[PDB]
């Protein structure tokens, strides 16, 4: 099916009442007075499409005699895909597109648009026109660098970004400070300042400490009993995952040390791991960040180095680098028992361009970030709706079938994303740092592990072609998609549905407040409406269909939720996707309440054997 | 008595055992390995004197063929007064003089010193060579400016400065922020960030004006601002505010970047301040309008905050270095030796003004605001022990008349020295646009309690032409430096005679001393000890023998002849009431004080 046809099937389907609340709540633009400028998703799509299409002003392949034609064509395709809700960029794009721009230009009919109208939009983008979700800043070992970074956290947060740092540069607690004949506080104590800062710019953050830092144990325990309430915390592994797994298997020891300290200590790695697993088993923190694995696949490594992820972990970033995201709802690409690969390829094409255009209309609060992004042009195209896609295809999430499907789907998207990046480098110019990247200086560099798809050889072929032309350093991620999957009425990221049914309460102004039942749409349409009526009550009490009487087996096996899927099946699904993502992946390893700390440990060990770049894990713990 | 004679009398008097501990703990310089480079007070005086003398390198009145002998003469007079402990600069000067400089140059004998040795000292001052106690930075109404200011607090704190801000520029809690769907957190929430920053580098001053919509929240703030001293700012004239109170008027709380407006009864605001001050000692009162009344550079420049202790009101990014003369050492046969004193005032101003030229700050804007103004804070310590020696009770009109004359005299000669230094070295950059220039009978304090007034006016007129410094005077708390100098703190009464006071040892037999010693350490006074001569009781008063108004009136007598402000605690008995506090405030608004601190015993 052509994309245009699929667009027609969805373009007049309106967001559900649930989505509309979220849109009214945070997305619809308002004036200084608090009046709505936007009252319909369509108005958001109009504005966003117009602003991002405006980047086509910069397109060197266009003749002035042609420019307004082209810009208008991109505006309409971007508009049509956003309105149909087939692709949605990360929230900051939808919040901030067109801030600074006269309200007369953002929503007026495209037929009325002039070249000078598009140029005025370009011109009038204010310092709040920040369209990217993901940021990393360094935090260097000095009072001056720490507080410059606290300021940067504040500035980035103001404009709607999420920021992470590796704090390992900071000398351990108790170490010698020259200026003071005193003693250093250490990273964990400086992270409270970043926490206090942000908790006031918000009337989540990423903090990483490397496994060999002398304060690592303190770090691991930092969120137990949480002073760092705005931080997600991951333990950083800058060495190879193989070395770490080997050291564990031999019951080896790790030396904790720091260059600007005389503080040295030997710890049993098994013991470090158990402490991390015990804390993660209790509270969910800290996760694991396989920084070495990220650098394995970083085209610019070792010239440039990935030290931290953004707050949700899906983008590994070098210092001052940012990254903009967007997601395709692949549940909408289901057609009679197959995924419509024809319409999907056309959309991957459009999406890569939309995302790459976001960089040109993006305004960042810090010059070093502007420069880092211009230089690399890193994107994060991903998917949402994948669980609902498996439901439609009648595939159990917790099956080798699902993971095989997932790796092929991702491999196909990867293929056509990187092909589009090739085409864009040819059309608009390569990312400045192409020449010094492994796409150039190597033969056979691929930014992911592959090994689970028929498309591998074709992918290799595209990667070789991008030695010449390449618009972007990296193109892909799977994000959490909390809100944008809500807007799109679909399941989040690559995550299974957490629940098939819950009560979402609607506030009658006025009246009082209504108990409104949600049942998963795909469940509603496959399950016999009279079975639904019966079990509906038990499903809400129990959270699964598995021990409900008189629901056919095939419905129980297909309509699995997060907690029906055991930890390894979660882990292996992450692996399947990561093999064909050049950035990282947002995946919660959900674990049953009855899981032990050893069960967590075993996930970590398995994690070290698979291709995952990071780990997040237990029901009932928080 | 010549100053050289008075120097001879104290120069070989050794710091006490108490003082020596303090010196060893934090003043004696140490190397990277923790070994002492200095083992006695004289080593400190040597180093500090040499470094500050180095500023005479910059003196355009000296030929090069003269500079060496000149510098050496200054090093020597500086060394002698410091060693004698007759004048001691603020602590940062003691801690930080000579940082960055080869250890063979700092204690080497003065006769071996060459012009190149001095030039090397000058050149090798490092980024930590910060010698000033008092700082103010703005905190403007944007995320950018707030977090730059948090950065500045950290940087200033690192090098040993104390910093204050007026937070009033920050739009009130709940106000509209363009950037977001969120509302503004308010000055007070933001003050917690400053407090967190400092809690990791470590004391601070936070002011919020009386007409800020968040003022009541500010007043209640310390009822996790553990590092803040808090003062309510009064940018309006003290007259208007006292008038409004007396008329039971209302104040309009508003902010330019908020729609949040509210009316409160000023009397109710004051009662709420007094209630909290009554409980915990905070917040104090900062009469900003009154500081600006005597600010030579107002209104082109403006004083919005003080340093953490209140004694210097500072414009944005301005800093100020302090030094104190121990006036107890100037007692001679029933009189203050004004002859030696005038010589020291002369030397002290030069020392303090030289400190600017060898000072290094961590923020260019501070460097610039200090070069432009050259504000000094010359004060006194030892005052209370002076009153002991002179047999004057602190809580008497005699004491306050004494204090005003003494302060008047010091003012006279400091400002006369400022004029001389302007002629010698060049005027402060901003003289032309100051009220010393653009006005006729501008005087930077109220006066009205000394026969030196006409002479003071005459010197102020002279400083239309030549003037090295925008302002010269303060009374600081002098906690540590008065400990070093074995004397009483600032203008404060002694808090306690025994925990024994040396002037009390030298005056009471003993026998009566041996006997009463423990009763005086329980009761904390001589007041209700019988068999102590009435003359001894009257003179040897402590902080809490002196009622609140006598404290306040002593502050007023000094402030009349101080161009900056004054650090003074209004001590109150434990049985004082919230109405007793309010009465102190109302009296404060009628006197010439520029700020208020109260402390009720037992709080
Ligand atoms: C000054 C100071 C630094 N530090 C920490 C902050 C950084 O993690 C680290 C270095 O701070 P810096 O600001 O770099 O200290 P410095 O340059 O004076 O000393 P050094 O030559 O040893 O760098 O020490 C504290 O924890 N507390 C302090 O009071
Ligand atoms: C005001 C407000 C904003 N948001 C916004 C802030 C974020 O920009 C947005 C997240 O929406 P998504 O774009 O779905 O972000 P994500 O969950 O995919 O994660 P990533 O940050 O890695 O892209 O949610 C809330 O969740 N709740 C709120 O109350
Ligand atoms: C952004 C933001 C600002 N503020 C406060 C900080 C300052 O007191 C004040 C100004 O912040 P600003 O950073 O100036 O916000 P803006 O300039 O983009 O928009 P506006 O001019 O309308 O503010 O708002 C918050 O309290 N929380 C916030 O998240
Ligand atoms: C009284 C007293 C002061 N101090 C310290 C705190 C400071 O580090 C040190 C400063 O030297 P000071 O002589 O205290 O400076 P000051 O008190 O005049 O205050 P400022 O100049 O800021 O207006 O005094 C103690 O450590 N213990 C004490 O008992
Ligand atoms: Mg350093
Ligand atoms: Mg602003």
């Amino acid at each position: 099916m052509k994309l245009s046809d699929l667009i027609s099937r969805w373009i007049d389907v309106e967001p559900s009442k649930n989505a509309q609340i979220i849109l009214r709540d945070r997305y619809f633009m308002k004036d200084l007075d608090g009046n709505y400028l936007e009252t319909k998703w369509e108005d958001v799509a109009r504005r966003v499409a117009r602003v991002v299409a405006t980047a086509e002003l910069l397109n060197p392949s266009y003749k002035k005699n042609e420019k307004l034609d082209r810009i208008k064509e991109w505006e309409d395709i971007f508009f049509r895909v956003l309105k149909a809700r087939l692709f949605i960029p990360n929230s900051p794009t939808l919040f901030n597109a067109g801030l600074g721009v006269k309200h007369d230009l953002l929503w007026k009919p495209i037929d009325q648009m002039t070249l000078e109208d598009y140029e005025e939009i370009y011109r009038s983008r204010n310092h709040l026109h920040m369209l990217s979700a993901c940021f990393v800043v360094p935090v260097g070992d000095s009072i001056e660098e720490i507080f410059e970074a606290v300021k940067e956290y504040a500035l980035i947060t103001k404009v709607g970004g999420g920021v992470g740092s590796n704090f390992s540069e900071l000398r351990p607690k108790g170490s010698f400070v020259a200026g003071t004949h005193g003693k250093a506080s250490g990273p964990v104590s400086f992270m409270h300042v970043f926490n206090s800062a942000i908790s006031v710019v918000k009337q989540a953050l990423m903090g990483i400490l490397n496994i060999n830092h002398p304060d690592i144990e303190e770090f691991i325990d930092a969120k137990k009993e949480a002073v760092l309430n705005f931080f997600n915390l991951s333990v950083g592994f800058p060495m190879d995952k193989k070395e770490i797994l080997k050291l564990y298997e031999e019951d080896g020891e790790l030396e904790l040390s720091h260059p600007r300290s005389t503080i040295r200590k030997k710890v049993k790695i098994r013991e470090l791991f158990r402490k991390i697993a015990t804390n993660a088993w209790k509270s969910g923190d800290p996760g694991l960040a396989f920084l070495g694995e990220m650098n394995k696949y970083y085209p610019l490594y070792p010239h440039r180095k990935i030290n931290s992820t953004n707050p949700c972990g899906e983008i590994g970033l070098s210092d001052y680098e940012a990254c903009n995201l967007g997601s395709i709802d692949v549940a909408k690409f289901y057609n009679n028992g197959f995924v419509d690969l024809e319409a999907l390829q056309e959309l991957v094409q459009i999406a890569v361009r939309f995302l790459d255009n976001v960089i040109d209309v993006n305004v960042f609060p810090i010059d070093k970030i502007t420069k880092a992004v211009k230089e690399s042009r890193r994107l994060g195209l991903g998917i949402m709706g994948f669980a609902d896609l498996l439901y439609k295809l009648e595939i159990p999430y917790n099956s080798q079938e699902a993971r095989d499907f997932a790796a092929n789907l991702m491999a196909f998207i990867a293929l056509h994303a990187h092909r589009t990046s090739y085409e864009l480098g040819k059309e608009k110019g390569n990312f400045p740092l192409l020449e010094i990247s492994r796409y150039r200086t190597e033969d056979n560099f691929v930014p992911f592990a592959m090994g689970m798809s028929n498309y591998d050889d074709e992918i290799r072929e595209v990667m070789k072609m991008t030695k010449e032309f390449r618009r972007n350093v990296a193109l892909l991620t799977i994000a959490p998609t909390g809100s944008i999957s809500n807007i799109a009425d679909t399941s989040s990221g690559l995550e299974p549905n957490f629940l098939l049914a819950y009560t979402r309460f609607v506030t009658k102004e006025d009246g009082t407040k209504e108990p409104l039942l949600y049942v998963n749409q795909v469940l509603r349409e496959k399950l016999n409406p009279e079975i639904l009526k019966r079990i509906e009550k038990e499903l809400i009490e129990k959270g699964s269909l598995k021990d409900i009487p008189d629901v056919p087996e095939k419905i129980k096996k297909v309509f699995v939720v997060a907690l029906d899927i055991d930890p390894m099946d979660h882990l292996l699904m992450q692996d399947a996707f990561q093999r064909y993502v050049d950035n990282n992946i947002s995946k919660t390893i959900n674990m049953p309440q009855s899981a032990t700390v050893d069960d967590v440990l075993n996930v970590y060990l398995e994690a070290l054997r698979t291709n995952v770049r990071g780990i997040t894990v237990r029901d009932g713990s928080l």
